[PDB]
């Protein structure tokens, strides 16, 4: 057995993901011996996405860990996410099937719109003209969601989502004429300097569940992040809570999520990492570390993807 939650659509959610994007600078190969890892350790959801250009290897490590008798398909959650130059609608189900024939599996536990921006169709993730400029599409997200709703009715994704939506965004999926199925999630950046207590409350309030990235203070990958942002896991409140509990300031960041209502991701490709972040199943935070970890709040977002900035759907 382990710790999920029930999704607005009758499934369940392991409340502990682990994340499989890195840089472009680590071999792919790590990904397929980090998943592995992170099956032996006992997380039982995995999250990808066809941009990670990682789904062969997250695949194999999958099939490899069921085919040897460690897993049942059943107890692995696996979520996948379209990327924006499949937003047409008639290029949504042929995403999810190209990412399920790179996995080599028959469904996705989860699917989400990786991103609200739409970018134009073809092979290349960010299409640029001659001039460096991206190649930006103009695409209905409800019609996107209407072709989700399929792929769910057709069983390729057992449930969807959405990722980096907004309030606006989210109310336009919840009030669009017709909504068969809401989005289950809405996994965004959060953590103690960005703790989305406000979006937190709105998804809640429509039994959404919020699925926190980064929330050890991200790869840090530049440039898609400030070098000199602040290092969430360096915070002195989060270091002494740590030395209290006999645990590492990590432990303590995934904890706030789980007490708060949020599922957490968490990505490490260090065998010792990912078998410590399972213990945050092992300890509890009273209501006055919580409160604590609450007042570290400062509105610094590490992902503001603003190379997709300026089209009306950006997010943030
Ligand atoms: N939907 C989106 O738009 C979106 C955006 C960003 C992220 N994500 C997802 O969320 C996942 C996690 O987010 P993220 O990758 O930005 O990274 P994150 O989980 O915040 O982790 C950041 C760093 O923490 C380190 N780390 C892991 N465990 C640690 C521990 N116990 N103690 C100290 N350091 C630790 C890792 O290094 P090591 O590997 O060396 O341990 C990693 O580099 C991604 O992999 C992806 O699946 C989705
Ligand atoms: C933000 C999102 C994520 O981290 O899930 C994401 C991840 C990776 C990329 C990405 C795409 C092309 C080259 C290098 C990185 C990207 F454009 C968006």
């Amino acid at each position: 057995k382990y710790q999920c939650v029930k999704l607005n659509d009758g499934h369940f959610m392991p409340v502990l993901g682990f994340g499989t994007y890195a840089p472009a600078e680590v071999p792919k190969s790590k990904a397929l011996e980090a998943v592995k890892l992170a099956i032996e350790a006992g997380f039982h959801h995995i999250d990808s996405a066809h941009v990670y250009n990682n789904e062969e290897q997250v695949g194999l490590a999958i099939r490899s860990k069921i085919a040897d008798g460690s897993v049942k398909r059943e107890d692995i959650f696996y979520t996948s996410k379209l990327w924006s130059n499949s937003h047409r609608p008639e290029l949504v189900r042929p995403a999810l099937e190209r990412s399920l024939k790179n996995l080599q599996l028959d469904y996705v536990d989860l699917y989400l719109i990786h991103f609200p921006v739409s970018v134009k169709p073809g092979e290349e993730v960010i299409p640029k003209d001659e001039n460096g400029k991206i190649l930006f599409d103009t695409v209905d997200l409800c019609a996107t969601w209407e072709a989700m709703e399929k792929c769910k009715d057709a069983g390729l994704a057992k449930s969807i989502g959405v990722s980096n939506f907004n309030h606006r965004l989210l109310e336009m999926i919840l009030n669009k004429p017709g909504l068969k199925y809401k989005p289950v999630c809405n996994q965004v950046e959060c953590h103690p300097y960005f703790n989305q207590r406000k979006l937190l409350d709105f998804c809640k309030s429509k039994d959404i569940v919020l699925v926190a990235y980064s929330a050890l203070g991200s790869h840090r990958e530049e440039p898609w992040v400030d070098p000199n942002s602040p290092v969430l896991l360096e915070d002195p409140v989060l270091c002494a809570l740590a030395k209290k509990h006999k645990r590492t300031p990590a432990l303590i960041a995934l904890r706030y999520q789980l007490q708060r209502g949020v599922v957490v991701l968490a990505k490490s490709y260090n065998e010792q990492r990912i078998r410590q972040n399972v213990q945050v199943f092992e300890f509890q935070l009273t209501s006055e570390e919580m409160k604590a970890i609450d007042g570290l709040n400062r509105n610094v977002r590490y992902l503001t993807l603003d190379i997709f900035a300026g089209p009306p759907n950006y997010p943030f």
